[PDB]
């Protein structure tokens, strides 16, 4: 075993948030448990989450983590006998551009839903007499599109509150920028303050390498041997679903081919159609692995 | 729904204060509730507000917001059970160029209205024995003109006081600059310290996108079916007004056309004139939306 | 009324101290009430004031104003009910060349 | 049972006296039994109570409780079997800023009603030859405004006397403040020395959680068959009351709606006005609870 | 809450009926009332998801003294009592310490 093998570095596990967006929701919105759609695994944002739009590229988005802990020191012991960590404070800041309603509500700590534009559209946002403690739900989701197989990397913060506001300089050659810092608090219902998540076809490729679950070894077609009908109807077509030993659905990743297209014609998504009565073998192959399933077509 | 659609970024909502103006008024002036003229939506500054003139470009105008708050901490709770925010202190600073009476009064904290120029125009301004607590009313109005449509974004501070004054350096290649910081206080009569507002045809375009009120869907002609007279008089002409479902007057935005200019000739502003007796259809079209109104011309 | 008219900017009111001099007098000298000659409005310096000559160009002359104040804070008021400004301290510095 | 459930801690029961004020009245004034307006539950100060104006912030208001205790110990026991609280002295102190007549009268233990200003307004207040033992009635009422539903928490002391006065230091940068300590005595007419009370919409929300009375579970309404008149007159409007099972009026808290606005138009306060003859349904809802009434309208 | 206020004022407020709009008034007794309570002071130490509950049982506690209250426009109102433990005849002890 040499040094390269010992290191076992994998550049494919380095994810770059090539695009990024911050979505804010009112505290009455049900928090997002995940951004992966159960139907097809695509990016699914729960209703009520509204994006804040563009933000400054050079500033980026900064995440900050801080620990407060007390050490219990005993006589004769150089090291603490117990470290009591109270909390892990998480904050994030960024410089948003757009002058839209939720952005302005966040920066002014006031609900502007009752604000009505004038006869000509003008609005006046009056700051509250005393700033309000307004909590939000935040999704910080970024996309790394890698060979048309994107990876979506997100942070879920069910409870975020404005902490501080940066100075706002107006320059005749720049747009208005709002630079708030948002601090995350623990939400009792969901039982966490910050949750980091990964999704997308690229992440599906990279899960086993990253070390979550188990490495894929074989592909198993759950429908097994389905039956379709030449006549049009509910039994005219059947949908196949292939999984792995690790429990991951590899249907988008595999390639659906039919040995006898005359009997059961298979599509890329995995739909077999009863063209003519007989038997057809659907062979789904992903990389070296493959799985064969017989489909019976009846008149 | 892809990442781009989820982000839903709208660069048109990014506003750059291409030009800026600082208007100061004595504390006896009635504060500006809005900068929008009720008659036509144009920029209207109340009497008593006088601009400070040119200010330094590189420094720009800096706005600063600070929150003071106390957190109530309970036993066993890492996060505060209640945050009491006292106030949101707002300040703005800029570097004025012009040696005007209002600028000098602001920087010397003294009323120089009684100062009389000498026989040859010379004046001498004396700093007061004790600096005075003088309050002003401030308007910070900025213009961003996009495609011949301006957006005026402004900050109204009914009560501003000189907090600190930066050092003045005299250089044989530079003008005299006065760099004051002005702190905003709460005016009890108007009930706020800072108010942010938008106005202009560009803002009228961008209100629905920004998320205030409701999206425009149809245009309605408030006069409906008016009657004019061929003879000159009060009834010779009629003025039309068109409003969207959201309550915004789109008269400048729409285009006024007449199907029968011989009977009721329509102008761009929306004035129908009784050229000849009959009936004429005025069709005001804005984008895809349109509204038709019949005008009856009598002898 | 447009934005340009509202601003009413006037570059002629920007004054650049192209030349500058500091004249010092003993404390027994009668202070100068004005530098304007009553006869014709020309620059008139009272006797006893003597210039310190040349000073460094890059350093320039720097003026500085500082305020010391105490805020009387009342219960329930985020803002002070009164501000007492004791004084306004003014200073100026420059780099003299002549000996 | 888990620790959090056993603790059952509520943050809403923590009340912060955000704005406190002190009201003094002469001993002849009828004592304040409560500060809750009988008609609408608003803040109602009895006549004769006059505020002392602003007072110092850093000093705050300090309420001091002093217990005189006696230990009863038995012959056959090592520790005292019982303790007796013979008396409980209540005092409160604060630092008033204003120089008004009632403040000065309290400070000097003199009645300055007969002090007539001189020709130019100057007044001279002489301390009495012998200090005078004067009693007042005190109201210490504080407001905690949360979500525009203030909680008024107050202390009523029907009989207070100046116990001691703190030394006052004159400083050329500070206003002159008078810092008295007032001791509370038991008033024979009302039977108590100090009382503590709560009021306001926030307290109406929090009574059930605090544990006074019974929890709100049934939302009953005023007799649900009211007769109203379309024509203007005595019976053209009818007022509805919304009560809970615990004898608390929840009319301001509930939301009034009319299923048939043509018959009876309902206001926010709960006034149904007869507009067209027939029958209407009026519904007042609060959270899960609701109440309904069938209103008859006659022409 | 009611039990906190009852402890502070040495009064039983079970008969206090809120007014028509929820307001309550808690008058102090003419003579302070010598009322005894039973106290459980239970603390939880979470270690490796295996909590330790350490508790003090005081079957008889009485309000010995009450600290001064300061009203500050930036702090909530806190009531700071001191409670003295007495020996209960039925259980035979005044204070006990336990673990679970």
């Amino acid at each position: 075993t040499d040094f390269y093998t010992i290191k076992d570095a994998q550049a494919d596990l380095a994810i770059a948030p090539l695009n990024l967006t911050v979505l804010l929701a009112p505290y009455s919105t049900t928090p997002a448990t995940t951004l992966e759609s159960p139907t097809d695994g695509s990016l699914a944002i729960p209703p009520g989450y509204k994006s804040v739009g563009h933000f400054e590229k050079q500033a980026g988005l900064t995440l900050g983590n801080e620990f407060d802990s007390k050490d219990i020191e005993a006589y004769g012991e150089p090291e603490p006998i117990r470290t009591i960590i109270n909390k892990r404070t998480t904050t994030f800041d960024f410089a948003m551009y757009q002058n839209q309603r939720n952005v302005l509500e966040l920066i002014w700590t006031q609900d502007f839903s009752n604000i009505q534009p004038s006869e000509f559209g003008g609005i006046v946002l009056e700051a509250p007499k005393v700033p309000k403690n307004i909590y939000y739900r935040a999704i910080l989701v970024g996309m790394d599109d890698r060979n048309d197989r994107p990876i979506w990397l997100y942070w879920l913060m069910p409870k975020v509150k404005l902490d501080k506001l940066d100075n706002q300089t107006l320059n005749d050659d720049n747009v208005i920028e709002y630079k708030p810092t948002l601090k995350a608090f623990r939400d009792d219902v969901v039982g966490y303050s910050v949750a980091q998540g990964f999704a997308g076809p690229g992440w599906r490729d990279l899960v086993a390498t990253a070390g979550f679950g188990e490495a894929l070894t074989a592909l198993t077609i759950t429908p097994g041997s389905p039956t379709v009908t030449v006549a049009t109807g509910a039994s005219h077509t059947a949908q196949l679903l292939v999984e792995g030993d690790n429990g991951i659905n590899y249907t988008p990743d595999v390639v659906f081919t039919s040995s006898a297209p005359d009997k059961a014609s298979v599509s890329a998504a995995g739909l077999v159609t009863g063209v003519a009565a007989g038997s057809a073998t659907i062979t789904a192959t992903k990389g070296a692995l493959t799985a064969t399933a017989t489909v019976t077509v009846t008149a």
